[PDB]
């Protein structure tokens, strides 16, 4: 009792330290980096307003960790959702695994009906191919438009931020500098709703399937932590947030994603009843045990579509890093820190 009681009290201090002094972000950048965002989503509707009235698409809107305040260590990134407007008896959702590339947690969009709703009945049909609507060429399509009426420079004035688009490959995102030495990266991302399907034009790591959606997880999987967490005041957020904090800050870790963290403390949750504050040093370790075995058995399936392995996209590669780097700090978790 007396070594393991130790080394729990240790950990326990050393997390708690860990977290305001590493993975909060400060209340100054966190404020102007969301002002940020906010202004430029605003500027971004009137111009959709004035511009482009007949785009079949909804108004853009900010979505992600730095909205929900899961962001860690720098207030650096956010999405704007690009929502299509696709009319529901044009169009339907193919799951990933009823396809030939046969790939769970993706989707195909169909264009359904091609003579009796002839091309141009919707815009997007321009990007239709093979029958499927692109999410590689509706990013692309967005974009050239855009690009095509948009102003940065003259945006950039107004709200005294530089503004620029970086290069490609990353071209749907935006570089705002919003403060001295301090970028938040907005990057626009093209959604499609259909039924109760929420998808998002993430492309699949491998090229080969860039014509597949993304199935939208992150606000369901936010939804629950915090419902969770709300019952019960847990820390469940907060041992999430340490976790982010660690592989934004360890390069061998940085593979790890803020979703496959998320459903690892998801899991562990369904596990362990008692989140209360005291339990943290031992759910953090918990947390740690199971990274390991998802990575060595090789997969972590969704907590809430458990035909999706969130490992799927990582590499034997990369992989073999994780593991490598958590079996490296198995003896003393503190040098995580």
């Amino acid at each position: 009792d007396l070594k393991k009681s130790r080394l729990r009290m240790s950990l326990q201090e050393k997390l708690l330290t860990y977290y305001r002094n590493r993975a909060a972000i400060p209340a100054g950048e966190q404020a102007r980096a969301k002002q940020a965002a906010v202004d430029i989503c605003a500027e971004l509707r009137s111009f959709l307003r004035a511009k482009l009235p007949d785009m079949p698409l909804r108004d853009m809107y900010l979505s992600g960790s730095l909205y929900d305040d899961l962001q860690v260590v720098t207030a650096d990134h956010i999405q704007l959702i690009v929502p299509l407007v696709l009319e529901q008896n044009l169009w339907s959702c193919i799951p990933g695994e009823d396809t030939i590339m046969n790939v769970p947690g993706f989707f195909l969009v169909r264009r359904e009906n091609p003579e009796y709703f002839p091309r141009g009945s919707s815009y997007w049909d321009r990007c239709v191919v093979g029958g499927y609507l692109s999410p590689k060429t509706v990013a692309d399509t967005f974009e050239k438009v855009v690009a095509g009426s948009i102003n940065w420079p003259a945006i950039g004035s107004l709200l005294d931020y530089v503004i620029r688009p970086a290069p490609p490959p990353e071209a749907l995102t935006l570089e705002v500098q919003y403060e001295r030495d301090k970028h938040l990266f907005i990057d626009f991302l093209p959604s499609v709703t259909l039924g109760d399907t929420v998808l998002v034009a993430k492309p699949h790591r491998l090229a080969q399937y860039d014509n597949l959606w993304r199935l939208s997880l992150r606000p369901a999987e936010t939804a629950r932590l915090r419902a969770l967490d709300q019952a019960d005041s847990g820390c469940r957020s907060l041992c999430l947030k340490i976790l982010k904090a660690i592989c934004k800050s360890t390069p061998a870790l940085g593979h790890l994603t803020a979703s496959q963290l998320t459903n690892v403390i998801l899991h562990l949750a369904q596990e362990e009843a008692d989140w209360s504050p005291d339990m943290l040093a031992d759910r953090f370790l918990q947390a740690l045990r199971g990274l390991i075995s998802y990575l060595e058995a090789g997969v972590l399936p969704s907590a809430l579509n458990p035909k999706v392995n969130l490992f799927a996209e990582l590499t034997p590669e990369e992989i073999d890093e994780l593991g490598y780097t958590l079996y490296c700090s198995l003896s003393e978790p503190e040098v995580l820190l």
